[PDB]
């Protein structure tokens, strides 16, 4: 009934270009974790998990 | 990036048993619309655009 | 009353709502909860009032 | 002041989590918001205190 949302990660995106970051826990719809990002003109992308960028995306928007 | 969530509707689920329902609109990363369902064991589930019960599901939720 | 939508609002452009989840009553709220996300990903209370979420859902389903 | 997080809370299971969104401050929130869902679908607003939501990110990514 259920699939990933996220097909493949992004690398480049500029920080100050994110308004939200969705983590998103493994479960029986999808083996492994996601991380969806928000961006102020509605694009939505596809973080890596495996790399310090989320760390860097999250430790601005709460610094905000 | 990103696909739809939702692969296959269902058409039996007790309506008692629906904590939450999302409705998202047509977007680039999805050609239809989606009716998702979260229930009090954690279960998702999509529902049918073309029918009352979302209809249904939604007047409870507000209800309650 | 430890709810997501304390305050509720009732001015919104409808065009502007990528999706609305309806959050149900429980122990912990009082109230059903309307949550629309806005295509900048942020997130705001909808008045459970009639005409509002009415037009909306319609919107989301087009 | 028209934020999600008016009130905001301490005490939560962190299994009982499936998803955390973090949305920016802007013009219509003060503050960052932590915006977590439950397994039963429901919605809490997450103290921005630290160790809050430093375990459970990591918990999330498991
Ligand atoms: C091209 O060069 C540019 O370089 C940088 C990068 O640009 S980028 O950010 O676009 O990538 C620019 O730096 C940015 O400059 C400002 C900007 O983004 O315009 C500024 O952003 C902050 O302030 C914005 C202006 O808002 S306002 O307060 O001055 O009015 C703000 O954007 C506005 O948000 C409001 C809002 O959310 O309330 C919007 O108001 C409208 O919608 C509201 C909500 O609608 S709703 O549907 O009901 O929900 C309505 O309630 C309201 O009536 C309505 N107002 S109206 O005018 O339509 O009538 C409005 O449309 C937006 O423009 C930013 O909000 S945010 O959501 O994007 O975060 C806000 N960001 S903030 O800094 O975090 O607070 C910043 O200086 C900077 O943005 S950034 O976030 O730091 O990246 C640079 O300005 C620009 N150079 S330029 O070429 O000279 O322009
Ligand atoms: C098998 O037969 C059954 O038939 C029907 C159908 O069952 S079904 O609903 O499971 O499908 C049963 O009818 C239901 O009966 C009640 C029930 O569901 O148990 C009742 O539901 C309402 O009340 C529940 C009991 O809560 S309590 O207030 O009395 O304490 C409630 O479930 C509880 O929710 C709370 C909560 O959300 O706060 C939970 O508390 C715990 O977690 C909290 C939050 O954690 S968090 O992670 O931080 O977020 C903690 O804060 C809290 O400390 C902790 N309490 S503790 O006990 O763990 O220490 C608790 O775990 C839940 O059990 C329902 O909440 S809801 O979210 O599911 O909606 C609530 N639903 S409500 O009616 O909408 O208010 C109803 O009568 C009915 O449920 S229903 O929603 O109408 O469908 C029937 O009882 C049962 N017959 S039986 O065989 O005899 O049992």
């Amino acid at each position: 009934d259920l699939q990933c949302l996220c097909v493949k990660t992004t690398s480049q995106v500029r920080p100050r270009h994110i308004t939200s970051l969705e983590v998103i826990k493994a479960g029986p719809h999808c083996p492994t974790a996601q991380l969806i990002a928000t961006l102020k003109n509605g694009r939505k992308i596809c973080l890596d998990l495996q790399a310090p960028l989320y760390k860097k995306i999250i430790k601005k928007l709460l610094e905000s």
